[PDB]
């Protein structure tokens, strides 16, 4: 089964998922000097006030905080998008060291981690149908750097020991994702794909310019999670990120000067 090891990592994915070598794969390196400022781009609209988290799960790749997407309780709109996109879940990608971990890079710089808030286009009814569409998903990417602690992330960090291994899950209600956002919503945007199999090219990527800072203690608790399932040889869950892919015939647009 695909993973992030020497024998089943990103380099091996194309065998079971040919689209890994497609025309609009993600992540990609964001060259801030070649990114085009587009004055017609609109401010991003993040409406997370009625968000309803349900639980946190360790899927063997990363951990997911899921939300109730049966109503327009937490949506992303505006920016480069048309219509409404419902938040279904958020997860992270981190490294074994602070110098690596993010999937997207900025002028080749890699951050310690990357938060992905996944939303699907409401015009497609459900997430399953959305992924089969070129504009079915909108993933808000937010870089994480190590420094001061992020208060809004502590509730997440403290429950990880309860889902240490693959398959484990636990209730996780009333978590507010607004505590995970940086001050500015300035962003870069480009058409891409899921960064893990099935690697479907259904994503409008929106990557925030301003990263959030987390403490070394917080990211350390991320690295204590396991890739393996309970009762198996321990393999720490680290470096679950896919490297940058060829931009090909795409242009990264910036919402700010
Ligand atoms: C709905 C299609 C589908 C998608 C996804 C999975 C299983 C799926 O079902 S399948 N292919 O096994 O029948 C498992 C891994 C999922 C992926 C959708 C995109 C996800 C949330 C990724 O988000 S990301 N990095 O922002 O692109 C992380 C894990 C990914
Ligand atoms: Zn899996
Ligand atoms: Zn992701």
């Amino acid at each position: 089964h695909w993973g992030y090891g020497k024998h089943n990592g990103p380099e091996h994915w194309h065998k079971d998922f040919p689209i890994a070598k497609g025309e609009r794969q993600s992540p990609v390196d964001i060259d801030t000097h070649t990114a085009k400022y587009d004055p017609s781009l609109k401010p991003l609209s993040v409406s997370y006030d009625q968000a309803t988290s349900l639980r946190i799960l360790n899927n063997g790749h990363a951990f997911n905080v899921e939300f109730d997407d049966s109503q327009d309780k937490a949506v992303l709109k505006g920016g480069p998008l048309d219509g409404t996109y419902r938040l279904i879940q958020f997860h992270f990608h981190w490294g074994s060291l602070d110098g690596q971990g993010s999937e997207h890079t900025v002028d080749k710089k890699k951050y310690a981690a990357e938060l992905h808030l996944v939303h699907w286009n409401t015009k497609y009814g459900d997430f399953g149908k959305a992924v089969q569409q070129p504009d079915g998903l909108a993933v808000l990417g937010i870089f994480l750097k190590v420094g001061s602690a992020k208060p809004g992330l502590q509730k997440v960090v403290d429950v990880l020991d309860s889902i240490k291994t693959k398959g484990k899950s636990a209730d996780f209600t009333n978590f507010d994702p607004r505590g995970l956002l940086p001050e500015s919503l300035d962003y870069w945007t480009y058409p891409g794909s899921l960064t893990t199999p099935p690697l479907l090219e259904c994503v409008t990527w929106i990557v925030l310019k301003e990263p959030i800072s987390v403490s070394s203690e917080q990211v350390l608790k991320f690295r204590k999670l396991n890739f393996n399932g309970e009762g198996e040889p321990e393999e720490l869950m680290v470096d679950n990120w896919r490297p940058a892919q060829p931009l090909k015939n795409r242009q990264i647009k910036a919402s700010f000067k």
